[PDB]
DNA sequence: TATAACTTCGTATAG
DNA sequence: ATATGCTATACGAAGTTAT
DNA sequence: ATAACTTCGTATAGC
DNA sequence: ATATGCTATACGAAGTTAT
């Protein structure tokens, strides 16, 4: 009892060992665990094998994906392994349930999804539809869609871009010094170049936003219902908003969502990555050159984004078709 | 305890099982650690996790790299584990703070650097200049640089080359047999072949040096101020010296180093290794080949040596501007 | 003799 | 090569603020 | 009121 | 990415020795 008390103390002391996103995910499973526990009358700490087993089967019946269920058992294991208690994973029962749960769900046809592709053809359409709009928020959203599809950057990354990071490269095109790595052995930063057109799109946004009045202002900002931008160097556009620009843009062209509870029915924050990656493959860009685009050090993700491309059908098809 | 003393005694007895450098650092750390303990009135062995934690934060606060801080923790770990005692990393306090130290440092931008590349052009330009020198020193250096780039061998392996290790192909190309490297203790050994041009550079050195006088002579040796090579079958040219060749060569082409005090402002011992790896990548050379070339067994290391090839390629810009 | 060209060595940091 | 597991995106919805 | 976000909570993709 | 375990390089400072 003392030993766990101390180990809990360790964690909050070096709570910085993890990102707030992680902690938030940890607290979410405890609340879930604790609530299922009190409800079913089981001590939630230290968790017992059968109880955990019973909970995991409950998450499965709850319709949660295998990775989600693994994430629940995961955190639960952290807590225990960290404190002086054994991890439920080391128990025969839990080990067995996850196993059957895994294949039962795979058997049912569970598949990992990914963002709906936002391709050049999509960008062209949007660009056309909104090219001549004078609406501030529209100008912002086109520039965003340009940078996002052009740079393949992630949403949290586009969010952090300040004005002082935009340099002018050859031809007048824009260059954005950005940071897309978070490991010791990696590249501290990269420079992203924008085509002539996309640079023009962003040029208009900044001109109609005033984000440039102060270099420390983030490229993208809030635009209120009056169509009036709200520059700032301290607060940035949330990633939810950036996700909003994608969904909203999808509605513009396809109207209300395809209902259903399904995910990726409209565009999301990773849609441009999936799209740029596939156009690059379609254009025959050197596989590594594609990795540079998105910052991949392996081809695992890019192979998923282009899995259905005819250029990736394989040897057997190549042989059969001579 | 008596076993502890015994295990340490065993360790020391079979010192040769470990590299001289491992021992070197084991003692340097113990020097750091024991000084901190003394300055804080603590027992330096066995170490108490809470104490080791304060030590690490002390190191991070002294402005040391994550890798050097992980080094100090690693030596304490080996020491304790070899002693039959629990490793500091075994405790929550120590494991959490390390993750925290690393996280924060990386978050603020720390990146493990790598040697300034010495590529094909740097070699051509250097050869083109030193090619005409008659000085024994110059002839040795050029040959050294040539083997470094051609074989990618680390400076400690180049310095262990004995004249008897050199062979030749019927094509008239030199083959240098290498037995032990940083990552390999085998009797199998590999044959590192040199190009016709590089064999030539190596020949001129052998001829003007006289190391061939005895096959058990190290291929490389010192060259005193009067131009007389001092062969030896018991003493190799120090790796510290081989590093000086790279630095002096860089100073040749670009003058005296910056006064920033930073590392890698001039070519160093690993410059040709990373530079050649990057040249092959650029060349479109398959990973198994680059692997063979550098004596790498894993693919991650290669990508690690390539790590800084990550730059704008203009792949998307070209795609959008058409 | 002065000194080029090392060598040895310790702390720091990459592979 | 596979996990494992930390961290980011997903997205419906509640909370918030200036038109 | 309500556009346009932001802040949440928690599922699930990406390293 | 990541945590072992450990082996090698980076580089300024100071000591060495045939010229």
């Amino acid at each position: 009892s003392d030993e766990v008390r101390k180990n809990l103390m360790d964690m909050f002391r070096d709570r910085q060992a993890f990102s707030e996103h992680t902690w938030k995910m940890l607290l979410s499973v405890c609340r879930s665990w604790a609530a299922w526990c009190k409800l079913n009358n089981r001590k939630w700490f230290p968790a017992e094998p059968e109880d955990v087993r019973d909970y995991l089967l409950y998450l499965q019946a709850r319709g949660l994906a295998v990775k989600t269920i693994q994430q629940h058992l995961g955190q639960l294991n952290m807590l225990h392994r960290r404190s002086g208690l054994p991890r439920p994973s080391d128990s025969n029962a839990v080990s067995l349930v996850m196993r059957r749960i895994r294949k039962e769900n795979v058997d049912a046809g569970e598949r990992a999804k990914q963002a709906l592709a936002f391709e050049r053809t999509d960008f062209d359409q949007v660009r056309s539809l909104m090219e001549n709009s004078d609406r501030c928020q529209d100008i912002r959203n086109l520039a965003f869609l340009g940078i996002a599809y052009n740079t393949l950057l992630r949403i949290a990354e586009i969010a952090r871009i300040r004005v002082k990071d935009i340099s002018r490269t050859d031809g007048g095109r824009m260059l954005i010094h950005i940071g897309r790595t978070k490991t010791l052995v990696s590249t501290a930063g990269v420079e992203k170049a924008l085509s002539l057109g996309v640079t023009k799109l962003v040029e208009r946004w900044i001109s109609v936003s005033g984000v440039a009045d102060d270099p420390n202002n983030y490229l993208f900002c809030r635009v209120r219902k009056n169509g009036v931008a709200a520059p700032s160097a301290t607060s940035q556009l949330s990633t939810r908003a950036l996700e909003g620009i994608f969904e909203a843009t999808h509605r513009l062209i396809y109207g209300a969502k395809d209902d259903s509870g399904q995910r990726y029915l409209a565009w999301s924050g990773h849609s441009a990555r999936v799209g740029a990656a596939r156009d690059m493959a379609r254009a025959g860009v050197s596989i590594p050159e594609i990795m540079q685009a998105g910052g991949w050090t392996n081809v695992n993700i890019v192979m998923n984004y282009i899995r259905n491309l005819d250029s990736e059908t394989g040897a057997m098809v190549r042989l059969l078709e001579d």
